[PDB]
């Protein structure tokens, strides 16, 4: 499973945002500050 990740329901437990599995939520929550940021796409060719 690569693409395509959607549904019904909420998933607490593994990110939503990017998608990823973690093994202690110390390191969970603290992912989140990464996101917090813009995480913009990012700029047009040139
Ligand atoms: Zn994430």
């Amino acid at each position: 499973g690569s693409s395509g990740s959607s549904g019904t329901g909420e998933k607490p437990y593994k990110c939503m945002e990017c998608g990823k599995a973690f093994g202690d939520n110390s390191s969970c929550t603290q992912h989140q500050r990464l996101h917090t940021g813009q995480r913009p796409s990012g700029p047009s060719s040139g």
